[PDB]
Formats: structure tokens, sequence, C-alpha cells
């Protein structure tokens, strides 16, 4: 399995910080055939970010539409996305269940609706601190994982991510995150096949940082991270660093 | 009052056919001084139309987030779109109070947040057919507007749409003109009279070549929201109307 780090920068950055941040980004002398390496900007920064970064460097948008074209004021469609060529989305994040009403369905129908415009999916799900708590982790994992999976027809073009919601006051150790990413990839395996659940890359998408990030990533199952504030800092490249 | 006529181009556009109709859009020769012709584009393709399109456009987006910056992943926050001199937000446009559960709560905030960062919003309301049938138009206004009319201390920055949703699946003149009026009066009873004869009030239903003139005729008709007729380029026209 080929290596995944993605700087999600979620609702942050301005022309100034992303032109200083993607320029000591372009510094790491990395091989994109060795790892992927996918940036995540704002909708409105993505055409910035995309001439700032070197083509070694993959981007992507953190969200996209369940709908087509049409009367859907303020939604970016799959198809506009496949125009751009904008290569990656991520679906179902935490930020956007929480705040936002996105169910299992429109999971389901974003990744449809991706995998239809050759768009490449980074798929978010997790358990919260209740659902934890009251040791439904395997359940609420698998209902979510179940969703959408089946409609995998790439197994390098869909990308999981594990986000510990529970992890609040808590943090999720590495030996804890492997257990996870093991049966989510034994999930696949049930519904998919086997060759295809081991092909599958399975992010860890909880706090990822410079001191932490190796622990990770070095666990079998984890194939890489989603990272979030960490992603912001030029000390990013030190994390991209872990998975080359 | 400024005349005001917007393009929303809703999700809909490819790079080639932003290329062919902002080309013909700059064809058309008017004093941005005397009128504000503003286009929303979709927030990707933000870049591309606003490098194509002159100046005398102004430019928008179709929504911005509640929010600030933070953990709010696929939002665009009032601050970016400062920072990137985006001019105008569309706030509660039927299509999200609709399919993306947004309420009035959201409207204020959001609206809160664009007066913030020195935007100029474009906010949307309007009642359905069940809300029309029972003859409750003006209760229904009245609450929607009073959701964030008290936040507007600009009003050539905020800009009423209103939306006839009960056409929405033939609203004449005069009827929009009559909800208009009923707005404005709305308007001035809870923000004061000059306040009410300041501030634009959009028709938002369905515009095109053929009825634009009878409507911005209309005296408290100050321009249009525009949907399908603005990706054509006899929107020109439209335009045209306002001049």
């Amino acid at each position: 399995r080929k290596y995944f780090v993605a700087a999600n920068w979620k609702c942050n950055g301005t022309l100034e910080s992303i032109k200083s941040l993607t320029n000591s980004f372009n510094n790491l002398d990395f091989d994109p055939s060795k790892l992927d390496v996918v940036v995540f900007p704002v909708s409105v920064h993505y055409d910035h970010t995309r001439k700032l970064l070197q083509s070694k460097f993959s981007t992507g948008i953190q969200n996209v539409s369940k709908f087509g074209n049409g009367s859907y004021t303020g939604e970016v469609s799959a198809e506009i996305a496949k125009d751009l060529n904008i290569e990656y989305v991520i679906i179902g994040h935490f930020d956007r269940r929480k705040y936002f009403h996105e169910t299992d369905e429109d999971v389901r129908e974003k990744l449809q609706a991706s995998l239809k415009n050759n768009l490449k999916a980074v798929v978010c799900f997790g358990e919260s601190l209740e659902q934890r708590e009251q040791n439904k982790t395997i359940e609420v994992i698998t209902k979510q994982v179940k969703a959408f999976v089946d409609l995998i027809d790439n197994f390098d073009n869909v990308i999981l991510v594990y986000e510990p919601l529970w992890a609040t006051g808590k943090t999720a150790t590495p030996e804890q995150a492997q257990l996870v990413h093991k049966e989510i990839r034994k999930i696949v395996k049930d519904t998919c096949g086997e060759k295809q659940a081991n092909q599958i890359r399975i992010l860890y998408g909880g706090s990822v940082n410079t001191e932490n990030c190796s622990s990770l990533i070095q666990q079998e199952d984890i194939d890489g991270f989603l990272v979030g504030n960490a992603s912001l800092k030029e000390s990013f490249v030190d994390i991209i660093k872990s998975a080359m």
C-alpha cells in the first residue's frame, strides 16, 4: 500500500499565508510515485493553491455536492470538479456531519457522484464519545462504512479515514487506532473482497502532529493521515517525512 | 435608489461556457457608478469568472459560512471572502433553505459575519404556496425579515430579495410590486423611513428578457436576482432594462 498524507486546511487561510506555506512545502523533495501528498484548501483558494504548489503535490476540495448541475445555489457538483481537474474530494468529514446535517445517505450519494465523474474520494467516518462509552464502536463503524463501501469500483481511488470523534479531553493511542483500522479493513474484506481490503488505504484522521505522526503511520493498518491544524504549519513537511 | 441586476448562476458552468458568456457580458457598455451589476459564480469558478469579467461587473459568492475561521471543513468564512476581495454574498436563497436545512437563525448569523467583514449581502426570503393560500404572505415575510433586519447599519450594503416560492412550481409584475411595497413598509417600521427608502429590494422570481421591463418599472422593485436567464448571452438585455 502506497502511503497517503493529506492536508485538510479546513476553513483557514489567506492569499498571503498560502503563498508562504506552499513555498515552504515546495522545498520538500519527495517522489510522488512513492507516496501521495494531497492538499485540500478552501474552495475559493483552490486555484491559488494549485498554481503555487509544484506538480508533485496532489490537490482536492473539502466537500462536493450529492446533486449534479442545476438549481443548488452554493453547491459544487462533481461534474464541475471534473472540468477543473480537481483530483480529490473529502466526503463525510466530522465537521459536516456535526454542523450541516450530513447523513450516511448523503455520504453514499456524494461518493457515487464523485466516482461517476472520475474523482478520487477521501471518505470520513467514526464514532462519538457516547457511542464508544456504550461499547458500540464496531456497530457504528460497520454501519457507517457499509453505507458506501459497496460502491467503490477502484481501491486506489477511494481512501478511508477513521476520525476518533470520541477523542472531548480524550486522546487515542496508536495501539487503539491500529485495532480500529484492522477492524475497518475486515469490514472492507467481508463486503468487497480480500485483495480489495489489502489494497485500500485507511488513514487516521484524529489529531496528528510532528511528534505522534511516526508512531501512528508505523502501525500495520494505518496508511497515512488526514491532518488538521498541523498541516497549516511549515513543519507539516516533517509529517510528510514520516511517510517517506 | 441605484438599480441592481444580479446573475445567480447556481450550480452551473464549465470553464469554457464561462469564457464564452463573460466575453458576451463584457460587450455591454454600462456605467457602474449608476448601476450595480453582480455575477455570482460557483465558488471554484470565482477566480476564473473574476479574471474574465471587466471590473464594471461586481462579483460575489452564492453562500457564506455562519462561522469564522476554524474547523468548518467545506465552508468559506466571511474573513476569507474579504481577504479575496469578494464583494457580495448571497444569503438564505431558497435552494439552501430547501435542500440544506438553512434556518432564519443561520441567515442572521451569516449576515452578522458578512457585515463584520465588510461584505455586502444579498438576502433572500419569501413565502410558500401553502402560506400564500392561507393568506399569510405578510406574516411570513415579517418574521423572515425581522430575523436579521436589526443588524443592518448601512442600507446601501444589504440588498433584499423577494423570492415568490408560491410560483416556483406565474406572479404578475403588479403582484410582485405589492409584496415589495409591504417589505419596504416592514423595513420602515423596524429601521426607519430614510433607511427603507435607501434599501434595494430585488425581485427573485422568474425573470427573463420578456418580463424584465414590466418588473423593473414597478416603484418598489429595484432590480432582480436572476436564475436561468442569467446563464444566457441575452442576460445583457435584462441588464439593459435597468439602464
